[PDB]
């Protein structure tokens, strides 16, 4: 069968995608066990990631999951199980 390691780290790598998008970085080059503070997210760009996650999925995520999960690599396992990843 396929050689994924698991459903919801698929969604960890387009989430950090999707802040490297944000931060107007290279996914290459972003670190996603890194926290948003040290990524450099200021407010709004915090508020712009969690409104872009919104976009690409229907999981309605507040942006208080920023203070719940601090890295990409944690907040996108909320995104994950809220789609039944
Ligand atoms: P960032 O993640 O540090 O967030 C800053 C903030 C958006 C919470 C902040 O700039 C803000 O608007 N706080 C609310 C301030 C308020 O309600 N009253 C004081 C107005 S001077």
């Amino acid at each position: 069968g396929p050689g994924s390691a698991g459903r919801q780290e698929e969604i960890a790598e387009e989430v950090a995608r999707l802040l490297a998008g944000v931060l107007y970085l290279e996914p290459d080059r972003l670190d996603p066990e890194e926290t948003f503070l040290t990524l450099g997210v200021d407010s709004i760009l915090g508020v712009e990631f969690v409104a872009a996650v919104n976009a690409a999925y229907p999981v309605g995520v507040k942006a208080t999951a920023l203070y719940d999960h601090p890295t990409p690599a944690a907040f996108a396992r909320h995104i994950a199980e809220s789609l039944g990843a």
